[PDB]
Order: C-alpha cells, then sequence, then structure tokens
C-alpha cells in the first residue's frame, strides 16, 4: 500500500537529478558563473543551492549526516561560505561565492540522489505523516516537507534552464 | 490507504498556484509582457502555459473536459492562437502573441487548480498505476504523468519568478 507514494517520490526526485544532468552537460565555467544582474543568481548557484537544500533537508528527516560533510564535498568546493550555508537568504555577495566546476556540481547533487533514493525506498504512510520539529513555527509533516524540497528544487533547476537560454 | 498518494499531489499541486498569486501581485502588462531578450518567454507566457499544460493532461487522465474551453477562459482571454494551443513548441512570434491581463492569467489558473484538485480527491493506487502511453517506452503511467506536469510547471512557475527579478 506504500509503493505508490515511494513511487511518486522516486518520480519526482528523479525529475530532478535528470536535470541536472541536462544543465551540466557541456557546462562551461563562465556559463555557470554568469549572472544576467549583479543580484541575479548563476547556474552554479542554483545547482548549488538545490543540492543543498535537498541533502540538508532529506538527511533531516532520514535521520542522517548530509552527504556534505559526511563525504567531504564541502571541503572538495571550498566555498568562502559557511560549512552548512545552503543558500537561503544569500546576499548578492554570497552568490559571487558560488565557484565550482560542472562535475563537482554534478556529483554532489548525485551524491544527494543517492541518499534521496534510499530515504524513498523505505517510506511508509507513517513516516509520511510523522511531525517534523523545525524552528519554523508551525512544525510540518516529512510529506509536506518532502514536497517543499521537489518544489524549491525544480522552481530553481527550471530557472537554471533559463538562463543557459537568456545568456 | 490511497490518502498519501492523495496528499503528495493535493500538496505539489496546491504549491504552484500559491506561486501563480505571488507572480500576479503587481503584475503589470510592461512586466508580464517582458522578455528579456527577443526570444525569451514571458512571464504571461510561463503563466498560460503552466496552466494549459496541467489543464490539457490532467484534463485528459481524468476524462473531462480541460477548463480553457468548458468555462469559455480561451474566449474571455482572445489569443490569437489555435484554441487547444499550450504553447508546446512555441516559435519566437508564436510567445509573442501571448497577452492577457494578470487577473486573467490569475483566473484561469485557478479554475485549472480546481480541476486538478477534483482528480486528486479520487485518486487510487489502480489509477496511479494505469498506462496513458502505451507507445512510450517506458510506457507513461498516470503516476508519471501527473509528476511530469508538477515538474514542468514548477519550472516553468520559477522560470517566471527569476524573470521578475531581473526586470
Ligand atoms: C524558488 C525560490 O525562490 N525558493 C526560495 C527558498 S530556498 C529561495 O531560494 N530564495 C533565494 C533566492 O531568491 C531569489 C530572489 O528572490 C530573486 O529576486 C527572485 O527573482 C528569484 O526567483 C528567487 O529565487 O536567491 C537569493 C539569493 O540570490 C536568496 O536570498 C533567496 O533566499
Ligand atoms: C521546462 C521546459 O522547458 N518544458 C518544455 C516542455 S512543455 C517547454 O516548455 N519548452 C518550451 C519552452 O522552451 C524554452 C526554450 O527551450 C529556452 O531556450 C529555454 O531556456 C527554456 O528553459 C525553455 O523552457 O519555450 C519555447 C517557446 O519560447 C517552446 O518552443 C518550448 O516548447
Ligand atoms: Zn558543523
Ligand atoms: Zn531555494
Ligand atoms: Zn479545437
Ligand atoms: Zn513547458
Amino acid at each position: 500500500t506504500d509503493a505508490a507514494a515511494q513511487e511518486l517520490l522516486r518520480d519526482a526526485f528523479t525529475r530532478l537529478i535528470e536535470h541536472v544532468d541536462e544543465l551540466t552537460d557541456g557546462l562551461t565555467d563562465q556559463l555557470a558563473s554568469y549572472r544576467p544582474t549583479p543580484s541575479a543568481n548563476s547556474i552554479a548557484w542554483l545547482l548549488w543551492h538545490s543540492a543543498r537544500v535537498q541533502d540538508i533537508q532529506v538527511a533531516h528527516v532520514a535521520g542522517v549526516e548530509e552527504v556534505w560533510t559526511r563525504d567531504g564535498w564541502v571541503d572538495r568546493f571550498g566555498l568562502d561560505l559557511p560549512r552548512h550555508d545552503t543558500g537561503y537568504g544569500h546576499r548578492p555577495e554570497d552568490v559571487a561565492k558560488v565557484r565550482a566546476p560542472a562535475d563537482l556540481l554534478s556529483g554532489y547533487y548525485h551524491a544527494v540522489h543517492k541518499l534521496t533514493l534510499e530515504y524513498i525506498a523505505g517510506m511508509t504512510a507513517d513516516e509520511l505523516s510523522r511531525v517534523v520539529d523545525t524552528s519554523w513555527n508551525p512544525p510540518v509533516t516529512v510529506s509536506a516537507r518532502l514536497v517543499s524540497i521537489v518544489d524549491d528544487c525544480a522552481q530553481h533547476l527550471g530557472q537554471a534552464a533559463y538562463l543557459r537560454g537568456i545568456a
């Protein structure tokens, strides 16, 4: 009885990592860092921020360590940003710090996707209704948190696709 | 036992209509029709196309009429485009034909949202596994079709929010 919700989640998150593959395909350093205005986000920022949001929030509900630190991606990126920064609330001067090659942007997201698939494989209705304690009143259910991740990441991955065109 | 999958879908589609409300606040015709480059999509196009894709694809799987025609939104818009056009495959000159006030862009999407929630409210595991395209490889199920809609619409609504910020 849990297969239907598991499949919806697996498919939705798969669409995200598929987009990462399209966006990083042939993605150069210049194009990845391009910003149409000094306050706009770059492709590199959108890929990094999406992966961070998914990693930190999936790891939170799964009760495990984020891939970012567990496998040393934070050190491979070497960003001049706090160690657990996700990009939420960044100012333009923070956006400019997000500099990483396409293969690192893709490798990190693929590791986040593997973590995500592992968590979804054990999804139950009971887990989807579990309340998740966060600092943001109100708490939310696992289901709402997962939907929030897909919605945020799909929006940003869409923005990155639009950027590749308008550049 | 269908509640969990119904809730994932209800929540995901609700996020989309919330984005529509944010995007149409303060959306003048100059802003709605703005294209950052001569060929780029406008906010109006992104709102209209997202609603059209969701309407036509949900109406198809649900076996009901699209609200675009059922309630005469197509006539209120009065676009110089075919009656059933969704914008898929539009050329730059076709994108320019999508012009409508924010109130109509929002009103149509809200009608599409209502239709979508009505279909979700009856959704079952058996329906989610029903094959809607036997010719594709792999064959397309209702579940995958719905995920495709959320993913396309979330991407485009994200693009619209990005454009609003760079205008
Ligand atoms: C889909 C989405 O927007 N999700 C949220 C939640 S995680 C988000 O990511 N906000 C960050 C994003 O804001 C962007 C900013 O507002 C632009 O003006 C707007 O045109 C974009 O559309 C919007 O993305 O980048 C900023 C740094 O440049 C950060 O300060 C923001 O926190
Ligand atoms: C998220 C997504 O792209 N979904 C597809 C399937 S529905 C879609 O909407 N394609 C239409 C879209 O293409 C855009 C175009 O390629 C840009 O270069 C790219 O930068 C954008 O990201 C992309 O959206 O606008 C065109 C009219 O301007 C139409 O010809 C296309 O059919
Ligand atoms: Zn720490
Ligand atoms: Zn975000
Ligand atoms: Zn017709
Ligand atoms: Zn589309």
